[PDB]
């Protein structure tokens, strides 16, 4: 017989009821197969008992010793089945036999819920023509099993994986006015595809899918956690659903000011705090993950944690230095540009917008002595441009009641002693005869003394505006959570766990689709929180449809990136193979290293198991996988020439490479620097309200009698400021059973000691970068732009952290 080791987890977690005939287990033969060619399977095998024997173990865990009647002549088990008897699910770790190891983490809901047994395979990984001849059919059939057959309402212990639109965030049965454009495949909206939840139309609408208590997801990408604290995800649903409903009454009431009416009504948030309605502090201070966002007495106090930002100076968020240094160390690193010609141009149509020439002339600007021929050609002059992405939305966003906004530019120039400085903001308007409003477009230049100074003031926050819309709708949402979740769909329906594929990119789509239901439901949804804190309102969603239309896959590869922006130029001659034009860019120079070790990596890992690029064509399972990624995950835009056609070890590597990076270090740069920077809601507003006064008004006298009163009146209300600066400080937080780049949530992945030398190594790597960033961090000719005025030292692609706001570490997926 051979002994077993069965370790479980009770659902309490996230013992002798297992034992009797409540769990039963049979074996696959790996080399023995039945008159049909699959794989012999042993007797049913029950639980025998609770072993306590090794120290390890920890994590309410619970193992169980089975043994089974299986002699030689059986073969080799090379997986196995398992039947729950018992009414509740547990979750099941593994399987080991004494060795052949058995990686399952996953649930096991009652026997009777399932259409088929469930089937684990030991850990040996294989290419498709390198199956055993015995579990060839079961690893087919369990793929069949995952992919379902696209219909459907999906149920809590589900494990189908399919895409649908995003045709779930209106809500029109509630009323037309929370109905929402279906995003995703048509030419109008296209848009990266989602998971299948199959949940039917609404009573109003066929294309719309009705709303759910629970936006499902396959059981085992909904991840359950030891403390609940962990448990992030859910904090997005408590906020919207709980408080804030709690906090609008509040202001119902007048029981706070609506409005904040000086910096220091902000910067009291994490001081002594701000003092709420008893019924309020004890609506919020119970809820998991949510009271661990506020410090209380108990009664009416609720007080954010100190920002980042603000830690040693308070004041120097508002220098024009620390303004142009988040451009290439904050929040949003990478939208940036060089620009190679002056003035700056438009692509848009004037016969819709008006004439769509720039305002700033060459002359007025300070380029420290440089003229503008000198700039352009010594590279030194670079871009914040949001014109041509927020044109065609302005008129609409400003129809809104409370919402005011301009297409904006920053014109940047690169100093000689390496920091940018910014030169000139541009706030365009769209023009058509027989608009109604007299507001036009004007440019603001630099001040720092009278009423001058406030309207450059309310320039850099009308292009923050601008930029945490981007960051949030585009760098954030768009690029890393709904880019990423087809390839996750994919993979699960095309690449068997078995895969060596599947076993390098699974791990980088950890909690992705969680977080993204979850998204859907509270976050991106009509009304939702970004909805009712962001500028653009109703219009949030789609105008990333919009930005989509220009989404490209192999853009997204750090190199490539860094050359199209015009921040870097290909160069052979160094270690990355492209010089940087700002050369202390620190997301770009800390990135390069990042990349490059997960580059050495997936090269060292690939050929593992793909001697020749005609290996990577004939497998089966990989043409199946990256085919449906694009045409139907990624379907609206498969009629791009761009994307990699799969056909060489090149190509594989290429593709793993940048669904890595997207999913690790770009998440973790554009993520963890949320609260750190925008925790001072007038360092990130998400929104402005009102354009510039015109002069003779009371709003202008205003500027000049009370600058920080124009300002708050300009930026995000107080309410909403509660609301978002709750949700980022949630994002900003690192689960304490957070997996990060260079670790695995299983020593034991593979058998193959080849790929876990090639992993030990990829991890060394990282332990050595994070070495070299701390240098960096601490060499002062790089203080200007590592750390700036606010003395902030750039950590967002530190490998490693601890748990909570940290400012640092890169999980290996997009997790929150
Ligand atoms: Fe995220």
């Amino acid at each position: 017989k051979i002994k077993g080791t069965v370790v479980l987890m009770p659902k309490n977690e996230l013992l002798n009821a297992f034992l009797g005939r409540s769990v039963s287990l049979q074996l696959i033969s790996a080399t023995k197969a039945d008159a049909h060619g699959k794989g012999k399977v042993g007797k049913d095998t029950f639980l025998e008992g609770i072993n306590t024997s090794l120290p390890t173990l920890g994590a309410g865990e619970s193992a169980f010793n089975i043994h089974f009647e299986w002699d030689g002549s059986m073969g080799i088990p090379g997986a196995f089945y398992i039947k729950n008897y018992m009414q509740v699910e547990f979750f099941l770790k593994s399987l080991t036999l004494e060795t052949i190891r058995f990686v399952c983490n996953s649930w096991v809901y009652n026997t009777k819920l399932y259409k088929s047994v469930r089937i684990f395979f030991a850990n040996h990984t294989y290419v498709p023509s390198e199956t055993p001849a015995p579990l060839v059919s079961y690893r087919e059939e369990e793929l069949k099993s995952l992919r379902g057959n696209g219909t459907g309402e999906r149920k809590e212990y589900d494990r189908i994986y399919d895409y649908d639109v995003y045709n779930d965030l209106g809500n029109p049965d509630k009323s037309e006015k929370l109905a929402r454009p279906v995003l995703g495949g048509s030419s109008t909206f296209p848009y990266p595809r989602r998971g299948r939840t199959g949940r039917g139309p609404t009573v109003t609408d066929p294309n719309t899918e009705k709303q759910g208590e629970v936006f499902y997801v396959p059981r085992d990408e909904n991840l359950g956690h030891l403390k609940s604290k962990d448990a992030l995800e859910i904090g997005t649903k408590s906020l919207s659903q709980i408080v804030q409903p709690a906090f609008e009454s509040a202001f119902d009431l007048k029981s706070t000011p609506i409005e904040f009416h000086s910096f220091q009504d902000v910067h009291d948030l994490y001081e002594g705090g701000i003092k709420l309605p008893r019924d309020v502090i004890s609506t919020i201070i119970p809820l998991p993950v949510i009271k661990e966002l506020y410090r209380t007495d108990g009664q009416h106090i609720l007080k954010f944690p100190q920002p980042h930002v603000v830690q040693v100076s308070q004041s120097a968020w508002m220098t024009d230095e620390e303004f142009a240094r988040e451009m290439i160390a904050g929040v949003n690193p990478c939208v940036i540009r060089g620009l190679e010609e002056f003035p700056p141009k438009s692509n848009l149509d004037p016969a819709i917008y008006g004439d769509q020439s720039s305002k700033i002339t060459a002359d007025s600007l300070d380029l420290d002595g440089y003229t503008m021929d000198e700039a352009l050609g010594s590279r030194r002059l670079f871009m914040l441009d949001y014109h041509d992405i927020f044109m065609p939305y302005v008129r609409q966003i400003n129809q809104l009641n409370s919402a005011k906004t301009y297409a904006t530019r920053t014109i940047l120039f690169l100093r000689e002693d390496g920091t940018l400085k910014p030169v000139a903001i541009e706030l365009s308007l769209p023009h058509s005869a027989g608009d109604l409003s007299a507001a036009v477009s004007q440019v603001v230049l630099p001040a720092k003394e009278g009423v001058e100074s406030t309207i450059w003031l309310l320039a850099k926050a009308y292009v923050i505006v601008n930029d945490s819309c981007y960051h949030q709708l585009m760098s954030h949402w768009l690029n890393t959570h709904a880019a990423m979740e087809p390839f996750v769909i994919a993979t699960h329906r095309h690449l068997s766990v078995l895969h060596p594929i599947y076993k390098l990119l699974t791990p980088h789509y950890r909690n992705n689709m969680n977080i993204n239901a979850l998204a859907r439901q509270s976050l991106i949804n009509a009304n939702g929180i970004i909805e009712t804190t962001f500028l653009p309102s109703k219009y949030s969603v789609e105008m990333s449809s919009a930005v989509y239309k220009n989404w490209v896959f192999t853009d997204q590869a750090l190199p490539a990136d860094l050359i199209k922006r015009g921040v870097a130029i290909k160069d052979p001659s160094t270690p990355h193979g492209v010089r940087l034009l700002i050369e202390d860019y620190p997301y770009a120079a800390d990135g390069l290293e990042i990349w490059a070790a997960i580059k050495t990596w997936v090269q060292e890992y690939v050929p593992l198991y793909y001697a020749r690029d005609d290996d990577v064509k004939n497998d089966s399972e990989l043409q199946h996988w990256w085919k449906e990624a694009v045409e139907k995950g990624h379907g609206d835009l498969k009629d791009k020439p761009w994307w990699p056609k799969l056909q060489t070890l090149e190509d594989l590597v290429e593709v793993c490479l940048i669904i890595i990076w997207i999913a690790s270090a770009l998440h973790a740069a554009v993520n963890f620097g949320n609260y750190p920077y925008g925790g001072l809601i007038m360092n990130r507003p998400t929104a402005s309200r009102r354009l510039l006064p015109e002069k003779g008004t009371p709003e202008y006298e205003e500027m000049i009698n009370n600058h920080e009163k124009a300002y708050l009146r300009t930026i995000t209300s107080k309410l909403p400021t509660l609301i978002s600066l709750s949700v980022i400080e949630i994002l900003s937080t690192h689960a304490s059973d957070e997996v990060y780049l260079g670790q695995r949530d299983n020593p034991h992945w593979t058998s193959d000691s080849k790929a876990l030398q090639a992993f030990q190594k990829f991890g060394n790597k990282l332990k050595e970068i994070e070495e070299k960033l701390v240098r960096r961090n601490n060499d002062p000719s790089l203080q200007g732009n590592r750390l700036g005025p606010v003395q902030l030292p750039y950590t967002l692609l530190y490998p490693s952290s601890e748990e909570g706001l940290t400012f640092r570490g890169i999980p290996n997926s997009i997790s929150i």
